[PDB]
C-alpha cells in the first residue's frame, strides 16, 4: 500500500505536469515537431495538434489527466491555443515550486498568482486594441477581422497562401453575414449551424455559398422528380414504414394468395402516409428514418420528392434554415411544420449526387460548397476554414484584438515589476515570479523556429525599454521585428485571456491538492 | 488469534483516530487542500470534503470504522463543521493519552472531560448571543441571518461573490416565510419540503420561488390540454394500465381478430378508468407509474391533463400542498381524496419543458428555479445555496449566535484554568487538559493560511487578556483582529455545540473500548 | 557509513541522555536501587553511585560520553549530589525537545535556558540562609554545621547511626580548627592534606587526631632507637643503598678476596651517606626508597631512628607539617632542607607497630587514627568521614545553607511560571519548561519513597500557597511535612548551585552540537 504525506505527492504532480508540458511544448510554435501516435488496432497518427496529441494517448499519471481536461475545452475555443495553455499551465507551475522552496506556502502563492492576474485584467483594455463593431456593416474596409483571419492561418500552415486566404476571406465575409449585433457591441456567431461540404474535381475559387442545405442522401427511386420550383419542404421525423399492433400474432403460410392480401393491406397503409404528405401540400419530403419501397412509389405517382436517412445534425441546420418544426405523427399531417424554399434540385458535383435547397428568408444556418482538386488540397482548406471561423469567432464575440507573444507579455512583465514595488509582504515574490513567467514566454517562439532564445529575449527587453513595447519576432522571416501590428500580426483577446485563465487555474489547482487514497 | 492486554488495544485504538486526524486537519480549514480518491474502475476524484473520502474509502482500523457512521450523519447537519467534529474528537483524545501516561485512571479521566464540558455548557448559553425570531417581520430587518449565509459561502468558498451573496439571501429570506415560528422562538423549516430546480441558459437573478410544485417529468400525448386553469387534482398510486385478473392463464393465439377483441376488451377498462377520474372531478392527474396509448386517448378526450413518472419525494409534496390524499384504487373511484389548484400548466425552462402547479393555499412546500448561465456556475450556485439553507436551519431551529473559531475557544479555555484550580485530585488535571485541547483549535487556523501556529496563539493569548475577549482571525487579509462578530462572521451555536456534543463522545467511547475480536 | 539531517542527529543524541536520565533515575535518592557490574576478570561490583555507575560501563552512545566528563569532576567535589545530577540534565533535555517539537530553534532554547538560569542564580542567594562566618570558635553552637554534616551522612546509608555520628562530630570538629580563615565567608580547607589510618581491635570511641604523621611502614633494624626526642629529621628520596658508579663494567669475578673488597667499598659508600646526614645532625631518617643492611648498621651506631620505604602521598604531608624541604642529594648534605619535630617515636596500635611523629609547631597537615571493633565498622566510618568533609568543605567555603529537593524548586517554579508571563516570544515558552522541570525533581524522591508521585506534586502545589514554601518529603516515615530544616535537613548551596550548573551546562551543550563523522 503506498501512502503519501509531507509536500511528497506534490513534486510527484509538479513532477507529471511538467513532463506532460515539456513534451507537449516541442510540438508548440509554427515550426515545430510533429509527433507519432500508433492505435490499438494499428493505426499511425501523426499530428503536432497537442489537444489531438492528448488524445491519441493514454494517460497513466493522474495529475496528466486533469491538465488534458483542461486542454479539451479550450480546444473547442482555439485548436492552437490549447497547446499554449499547457505549456503556460507548466511554466506556472515551476515559478510555484519555486516559492514553495524559499517556504512561501501554497495557499499565499496561490493568491499572489491571482492578484497577479488581476492586475492582467485590468491592463489588457488597456494595453490592447479595440477595432469597435462594426465597420460598414459589420466587414467592409474589413482589416482588423481580415488580419486576425489571415494572421491564424500564417501561423498554423506557415508559407506562402495568398490565393487560399483570400477565397476564405470572402467565405468568412458571407459567414460573417449570418451573425448580428448586440448592444453589448459583439455578434450572435453559431459556428453550431455552420456546415461544409468538399467536392474533387475543381479548384479553390469554385467554392460557393448555398443560402439553404445540401443533401448528400440518395432520392432512391426512378420515378421520383428530380428538381421542385417553389418548394415547400417537409421534415418527418418518424419512419415511413408501417407500425405493428399492440399484441399481435405471425404463422408461417403456404396458401399465396393470404400473402398478397397482408401486403395489399401493407400497401393500403404507405398509400395513407403518403395521401398525408400530400394533403399538406407538400412538394418535397425529408426522412430522418427509411422510407419503403411502396411508399416510395407513392411519392413519385403525387409527384413528390423524398430523401432518405438525413443524418441528425443536417436535420436541426434544415429547421432552423427553412422553417419546418417537423412532423412527428404521419397521420395527423401537420400542417403549419412545412418549410420553404425558392428551389430544391439533385445536382452532381465531382461526379457524387447531391440535393441542393438554397433561396432562403434569414436563415442562421447556411452550406458552403468546397472545391479543389482530390483530397489532400481540400481537407488542408476546410481546416483553414475551421481555424479562420474559430479566429472569427473571437473577434466577433469581443471587437478586441492584440498581438500574440511579444508586446503584450513583455508589458506585463515590466508593469509587474513596478506593481511588485507598491506590493508589500511574501505576495511581492509572487508578483515578481509571475512575472518571470510571463519572460518565459517569447524566448521559447524563438527557439521552436531554432533562433538563440537568451539573446532574443535580451534584445526584446532592451528594445522594448529604450524604444518602445510594441516589438515582436516575424517567424516567416526568422528576425525580430519592429513594431509588430505594423507587420499586420494579431490574435483576438480572447485567446490570450482563455489561456492566461486555464494557466492560473489548472497551476491553482496542482498547488490546491495533496492526499492520495486509491482503491 | 490477534491478543489484547494491558492498555494495549486502546493505544492503537488512539494512534488510529490521531493518524485519521493528522491527514484530516489539512482539509479542515477554508485554505486548505482537497483530497484525491481513485476508483477500483480508474475514476479519479479530486475533493476538499474530507467525512466523504473516509466513508468513501476502506477502513482497516476498526475504531476509525466507529467514527464514519457519525461522520456520514453530521454531513446532512452541516458542511464545515462535520470534517472539524472528527478533527475535534482527536484533539480532547491526545490530552486523555498524556494522563494515561501521567497514569490517571480512565474513569476519572473520562470524568474530568464530562465535568469541564458541563461547565461549557452552561458557558454556551451565557457567553452565547440571541437575536430571537425575528427583528422586523420574519427576515426583513435581516442582521443575523446576513452574516451567517454571507459567513458559510465564504467557509466552502473563499472568495469574491457578492452578487451570488444578495441572490442567495433572497432566497434565505424567502424560505424562513414558509418555516412559520414557534413559541420556542425558532421557526419551523424543513428541508423536506424544498425543492430546487436547475436550469441552464439565463442568469440568477432570473430564479424566483413557486407556491406550488414542478414538475420535470412528461405531460404525455400531444392532444390533451398544455394548461389547466382552477385546476382538481388527483394522485395517484396505481398505473394507468389494465391488471391482470384474480386466476390467471395465458392462452396461444393465431386468429388476428381475436387479438383485436383482447384489445378491445382491455380499451373497455380503460374507458371506464378515465370516467371514474372525471367523475371524481379531476381535471389534473399525476399516475405514478405508466399510461396505456388506448388511455391517453381517453384522457384527451374527456380534456383531462394527465402527467406520468412523479417521483416519490416530489408526491410527498404534492400532498402536503395541494390537500390530495392519493387514489390508492381507481375502482373505488374514491372521490374526496382530491386536492386543489389554482392553475396547471406546462412551461419551458431553458427551452427544456416543465409542468408548475402553483397558487395554493398556505404553502409548507415550496419549488426553486434556479436559473443560470451554462453548468459550472449554476452547479456551485445549487450547491451554495444548499449549504446556506442548511445554516439558516441551524440558526432558526435556535436563535443563538456565537463568535466560534476564533473568540469563544479563548474565552473557555481562559476561564477552565480557573475552574480547574477550584477542582483538587487528578479530576482537576482532567478539567485542564480538556482546556488545553481547546486550544488546538484557532492556531490551526493559523497555520492552514500559512502562518506561524505557535506565535499566533502567544500573540492571540495575550491580546484575549489585556485587550479583548472577541478577537478573532482573518483570512482574507490574513490577520489577527479585534471583534470578529463585528466584521460580519459569526456561527450558529448549532454547529459549534454539537460538534463538541459528538466528539465529546467519540473520545469518550474510544476511552470505555478495550479488546477487540474478530471471527 | 551513516550520514544525518532534518534535526535527526540531535534527536538521536537526546534520546541517548534520555535513555541514561531514566537508568540514573533508579538510583536516585537513598530509598533508590543499585546496580550491578561485572567485571571482565570476574570481580562482581553493586553500587548505588553514578560517578561510579557510569565509571565500570563502556559507553557506547557518544551524547553519553559527553556526560561522564561531567559527573567525574562532580564527583571530586561531593558524592550523592552528583548521582542526581546525571538525571538532572536530562530532566532540562526532555523539555528541550518538546520545544523543538514546537519547531523551536536550538538557538532560542539555548538562550531561554540561559535566562531560567540567570534568573535562579539571582534567587539562589536571595532565597538562601546565610549561616555566616566561622560561626564561634569552631564552630561551638553547632547547629548549622551539625545539620549538613547528618544529611550527608543520613543520606548514603539511612538508619541511626547516631552513635557513629557523634563520634564523627567529634573529628569533624577537631578537623574544623585545622581549616582557617578567608574574607566574606571563604575558607582555607584541605582534605589533600588529611590522612587517615585505620586499626581494628577496639572501639569507634578510640579514634582520635594526631598533630603530626603516623607512619605504617617500619624502623627496620632492631639496633635503632625506638623513641626521639627534639628530632632533626632528614627526608631522602635517593636510596640508602648505592646508586651505581658513573661509568662501569660487568664481569664475572672468582677471586674470593676481591670479593670481599667490592664488598667494602660498597660499605664505605653508604657509611658515607650516614656520616652525611650526621654532619647535617639529623636523629631521624625517612627513606622513600630502600635502606641496606650495612646502611642500617651505621644508623643505628650513631643513633639515628630511620624507616625504609614511606608512599609519595606520606611525604608531601610530613614535609608540609614538619618544615622539611626533601633532599634527593645525600652528598651535598644541605643542612637547611632538613624539618623539625618535638617527638618521633615507634608506637603499638593493635598488634601493628607504627611510627608517629607528633609535636608539631603550626600544622594545616593532620593525621587521623580511626579505631573500631573488627573491619566493617570501620570501613562504613571511613566512608561517612569522606562524605562528611566534602559536605564541610562546601559549607565552609560559602556559609549559605538551602533546604533542596523540596523547597527552592517549588519556589523558583512558582516565580517563573510568573516570570514566562511578563515573558514574549518563544522564551517564555523555554522558561514555562524548565519550570516543568523543577517539578520533575520532588516527586521522584517521593516515588522513590514509594508513593504516587502526581499526587504529591498538586499537594505540595497546594502547601506552597496556603501554607509555607519550606516544606519537603520524609521518606524516612513517607509523609509531607512541614519547615524541612525543622526535620534537620539542609544543604551547602555550593552542592546544589554546582550540580544545578553542571545540569544546565550539559543540556546547552548537547543543544548546541550536530552532526557526526567517524573515520
Amino acid at each position: 500500500t503506498s501512502r503519501n504525506s509531507g509536500r511528497d505527492a506534490l513534486k510527484n504532480n509538479i513532477l507529471a505536469a511538467r513532463t506532460l508540458a515539456e513534451m507537449l511544448r516541442s510540438s508548440l510554435g509554427p515550426k515545430g515537431l510533429d509527433k507519432m501516435l500508433i492505435d490499438s488496432f494499428g493505426d499511425v497518427t501523426i499530428t503536432n495538434d497537442g489537444a489531438t496529441i492528448v488524445k491519441e494517448m493514454e494517460i497513466q499519471h493522474p495529475a496528466a489527466k486533469l491538465l488534458v481536461e483542461a486542454a479539451k475545452a479550450q480546444d473547442s475555443e482555439v485548436g492552437d491555443g490549447t497547446t499554449s495553455a499547457v505549456v503556460l499551465a507548466g511554466l506556472f507551475l515551476e515559478k510555484a515550486e519555486s516559492l514553495v522552496d524559499q517556504n512561501i506556502h501554497p495557499t499565499i502563492i496561490i493568491e499572489g498568482f491571482k492578484k497577479a492576474f488581476n492586475k492582467s485584467l485590468e491592463l489588457l483594455p488597456q494595453l490592447a486594441t479595440k477595432v469597435d463593431v462594426s465597420d460598414l456593416n459589420s466587414a467592409t474596409a474589413r482589416d482588423a477581422l481580415k488580419k486576425i483571419v489571415y494572421t491564424t492561418m500564417s501561423s498554423k500552415f506557415m508559407a506562402e497562401g495568398e490565393e487560399l486566404n483570400k477565397i476564405m476571406d470572402i467565405v468568412i465575409d458571407a459567414v460573417t453575414t449570418v451573425a448580428e449585433p448586440l448592444p453589448d457591441g459583439g455578434y450572435n456567431v453559431s459556428l453550431d449551424l455552420i456546415k461544409i461540404d468538399k467536392k474533387k474535381g475543381g479548384t479553390i475559387e469554385d467554392s460557393q455559398l448555398i443560402r439553404g442545405i445540401v443533401l448528400d442522401k440518395e432520392v432512391v427511386h426512378a420515378g421520383m422528380p428530380r428538381r421542385v420550383e417553389k418548394a415547400k419542404i417537409a421534415v418527418l421525423d418518424a419512419s415511413l414504414e408501417v407500425e405493428k399492433p399492440e399484441i399481435s400474432a405471425k404463422i408461417s403460410i403456404t396458401s399465396p394468395d393470404q400473402i398478397k392480401a397482408f401486403l395489399d393491406e401493407e400497401a393500403k397503409y404507405l398509400k395513407d402516409m403518403v395521401d398525408k404528405l400530400a394533403s399538406i401540400g407538400a412538394n418535397v419530403v425529408i426522412c430522418q428514418k427509411g422510407i419503403d419501397d411502396i411508399a416510395q412509389h407513392f411519392l413519385a405517382k403525387r409527384g413528390i420528392l423524398a430523401v432518405r436517412r438525413v443524418k441528425r445534425s443536417d436535420i436541426e441546420k434544415l429547421e432552423k434554415a427553412l422553417g419546418a418544426r417537423i412532423i412527428s405523427s404521419i397521420k395527423d399531417a401537420t400542417p403549419e411544420d412545412l418549410g420553404y424554399a425558392e428551389l430544391v434540385e439533385e445536382r452532381k458535383v465531382g461526379n457524387d449526387k447531391m440535393v441542393f435547397i438554397e433561396g432562403a428568408k434569414n436563415p442562421k444556418a447556411v452550406n458552403i460548397l468546397l472545391r479543389g482538386s482530390n483530397d489532400m488540397a481540400l481537407d488542408e482548406a476546410e481546416r483553414s476554414i475551421n481555424d479562420a471561423l474559430y479566429s472569427l469567432r473571437n473577434i466577433l464575440m469581443e471587437p478586441y484584438i492584440v498581438p500574440g507573444g511579444g508586446a503584450i507579455e513583455l508589458e506585463l512583465s515590466a508593469r509587474l515589476r513596478e506593481y511588485a514595488r507598491s506590493v508589500g509582504g511574501k505576495e511581492q515574490l509572487a508578483i515578481e515570479a509571475y512575472a518571470d513567467a510571463l519572460e518565459e514566454i517569447p524566448m521559447i517562439l524563438a527557439e521552436t523556429a531554432g533562433l538563440e532564445p537568451i539573446s532574443a529575449l535580451m534584445d526584446l527587453r532592451a528594445r522594448h525599454a529604450k524604444g518602445l513595447t510594441n516589438c515582436g519576432v516575424d517567424v516567416i522571416n526568422g528576425k525580430i521585428i519592429d513594431d509588430i501590428y505594423s507587420i499586420n500580426v494579431v490574435e483576438p483577446i480572447r485567446v490570450t485571456r482563455q489561456v492566461l485563465k486555464s494557466a492560473t487555474e489548472a497551476a491553482t489547482s496542482i498547488m490546491k491538492i495533496d492526499d492520495l487514497i486509491a482503491a
